[PDB]
């Protein structure tokens, strides 16, 4: 029920989403180095699946610890991130804020059949 802060990654292909370690946390300048960790969750349909990012300890799978195994949940973190729930970041209120356009830093390797839109 809680909304992601970011727009989705579209799964235009076959394989499930996955990133190298250290990669895949959306850019968000209203979040600190401590805050750069969480999960993408594949959504159940409204066609190509969409994956949405949530900060660790927020959202549909807030109760999961990092790296926990669940179908349609994959984990990402940046070096420096604290392994704690991001209660102060939370999830987005669509009444107050539009989705942030999901952007990843230069070089980042999106898997085959994924694009930011
Ligand atoms: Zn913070």
């Amino acid at each position: 029920n809680t909304a992601s802060w970011f727009t989705a990654l579209t799964q235009h292909g076959k394989e499930d989403l996955k990133f190298p370690r250290g990669q895949g946390v959306p850019i968000n300048t209203n979040s600190s180095r401590d805050d750069q960790i969480g999960y993408y969750r594949r959504a159940t349909r409204r066609l190509s699946p969409r994956w949405y990012f949530y900060y660790l300890g927020t959202g549909p799978e807030a109760g999961l610890p990092y790296g926990a195994n669940k179908d349609g949940i994959i984990w990402v973190a940046t070096e420096g991130a604290l392994n704690t729930p991001k209660d102060h970041i939370g999830t987005r209120n669509p009444a107050n804020n539009a989705a942030i356009v999901l952007q990843l830093p230069q070089g980042t390797t999106l898997p085959k059949g994924f694009y930011a839109e």
